[PDB]
């Protein structure tokens, strides 16, 4: 259970979506997160893979602003601190907007993946993980935008999956937070991408699995990693 509460792009913060704090106060700030009504700090499980909830988690809507981001630019999520318990991959995906971010339909967007990242090591199982990786780095993930890919307006979906109860169907946790960014430069490619609504099923090899046992490998969900 956790968000991401802070963004570092270019030498600057940009404020998170507090979606423990955002959805009780009147009224709230204009952010680069997408709202959610994840206040549960929870997340969207294999029952709602084809429902709109699984593209930007629950009840989510664009948020307000959008960050610039330098040509091949770093942009940092910082979470909530992330249980040790919760493992498994952190991946990250980008939708082109085709316009203000901020008025997109989430529908609509189709998502390619920018980087993924799984099983890191199994020598005691259930074994080191992304997410252990990002515990790490003080509850961070470091993303590199292509310097190859169309500028643009574009949604950054970013997820932890965790995978601790895996082992039932429906029981892999997916934790995707959104934010707006532009990116910059002068790339060209317009990878094929894929709904949010299409990313993921409830019986995927890396999402119905038991991690306790001795895994030889794992095989990171949703399409195909753009190179
Ligand atoms: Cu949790």
């Amino acid at each position: 259970h956790g968000f991401v509460q802070n963004i570092v792009i270019d030498g600057k913060n940009y404020g998170g979506y507090l979606v423990n704090q955002y959805p009780y106060m009147s009224n709230p700030p204009e952010v680069i997160a997408w709202s959610t009504t994840a206040t549960d700090l929870g997340f969207v499980d294999g029952t709602g893979y084809q429902t709109p909830d699984i593209i930007c988690h629950r009840g989510a809507k664009p948020g307000a602003l959008t960050a610039p981001v330098s040509p091949g630019g770093t942009v940092e999520l910082q979470w909530t601190p992330w249980p040790d318990s919760h493992h498994g991959p952190v991946i990250n995906y980008l939708a082109p907007c085709n316009g203000d971010c901020s008025t997109v339909d989430k529908t609509q967007l189709e998502f390619f993946k920018i980087a993924e990242s799984g099983l890191i090591n199994d020598d005691n199982p259930p074994g080191i993980w992304a997410s252990d990786n990002l515990i790490a780095a003080n509850n961070s993930w470091t993303v590199t935008i292509p310097t190859t890919i169309a500028p643009g307006n574009y949604v950054l979906r970013h997820e932890i999956i965790a995978l601790h109860s895996a082992q039932n169907q429906d029981g892999a946790q997916n934790y995707p937070q959104c934010i707006n960014l532009q990116v910059t430069g002068g790339g060209s490619d317009n990878p094929a991408g894929t709904l949010g609504t299409a990313l993921y099923h409830d019986t995927d090899p890396g999402i119905l699995i038991n991690i306790y046992q001795k895994l030889s490998s794992y095989i990171i969900p949703g399409p195909p990693l753009y190179t």
